[PDB]
């Protein structure tokens, strides 16, 4: 069927948990003994959320190489993204390690550092020009350029430097502030021009490495912002855009990283996203 009366007939019928429990029943289930193993027990943030083997980032070391982090590379869209968890206190310096080694250009940050009363990640880069980070167990070194504070995300301008080597690169941090802490945003608008702001700057394009993208967990928030990116790429590029399938291409996602779209109310957000999206790009 359809996007946008497929979506009024689940409403009108109620049965967003029945539709969403399929795709729970339909997702790929590959091994993940790499999460597993006890030397990795505080590399995860939560034990039910681990990267596959097939698809996980490596860390370019020989001691332990593991990240909880995937490669989702959609091969009609022509887009590829790294998921991963919000970076604990013993992982930080892993996680610039993977944006390094990985060419990204952008991060993507979709919570709060705080939410609920409870810390859902660490504050893993500076606040301040003047007072830098350095991350000795990787031998990097970040530094704060400038921030632009809007009423729904601020954008940060970045240095990250190799200090084996003395390169330095130009990283774009893209922070969403205004998810809920309970549910979906009401309306899909400033998800939108958000993710209109990441595609604008370059972050997703060819030329660079996978942009990376998180919250807390790494596949609930951080699978809505790639399922809406990818689906509205593809109604621009299929000569019959209502041929694209929001599930079909959630669950083709869920062959690379487990548990994408957390709840039947970020399937209904998604769906409402790529809706409305669909007609700024032309027009209604
Ligand atoms: O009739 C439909 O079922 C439909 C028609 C057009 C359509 O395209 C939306 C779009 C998105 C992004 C760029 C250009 C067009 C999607 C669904």
């Amino acid at each position: 069927m359809e996007m946008e009366k497929e979506f009024e007939q689940i409403d009108k019928s109620g049965s967003w948990a029945a539709i969403y429990q399929d795709i729970r029943h339909e997702a790929s289930d590959f091994p993940s003994r790499v999460a597993k193993l006890p030397k990795n027990k505080n590399r995860n943030r939560y034990r039910d959320v681990s990267p596959f083997d097939h698809s996980r980032i490596k860390l370019h070391q020989e001691d332990n190489d593991y990240i909880n982090a995937s490669l989702i590379k959609m091969e009609e869209a022509q887009r590829s993204y790294i998921l991963t968890q919000g970076p604990l206190p013993n992982t930080v310096g892993h996680f610039w390690e993977m944006v390094w080694e990985q060419k990204s250009r952008g991060v993507v940050m979709l919570n709060r550092v705080m939410e609920k009363g409870s810390l859902k990640c660490a504050q893993y880069w500076p606040q301040k020009e003047e007072k830098e980070m350095i991350f000795e167990d990787t031998n990097l070194k970040l530094t704060l350029i400038s921030e632009d504070i809007k009423s729904y995300y601020t954008v940060r301008q970045l240095e990250l430097e190799n200090l084996t080597t003395q390169e330095t690169r130009e990283i774009l941090h893209f922070h969403y502030t205004t998810w809920p802490d309970f549910g979906v945003p009401e309306s899909p608008a400033s998800f939108l021009n958000f993710l209109f702001k990441v595609r604008e700057s370059g972050s997703l394009s060819p030329e660079h490495g996978p942009v990376v993208v998180h919250c807390s967990a790494g596949i609930g928030r951080s699978g809505t912002f790639c399922l809406a990116d990818t689906c509205l790429l593809l109604m621009d590029k299929r000569k019959d855009p209502s041929s694209v399938d929001i599930k079909k291409v959630l669950l083709e996602m869920r062959k690379f990283r487990m548990g994408l779209i957390q709840t039947a109310d970020q399937l209904r957000f998604s769906y409402l996203a790529v809706i409305e999206g669909a007609k700024f790009i032309m027009g209604d």
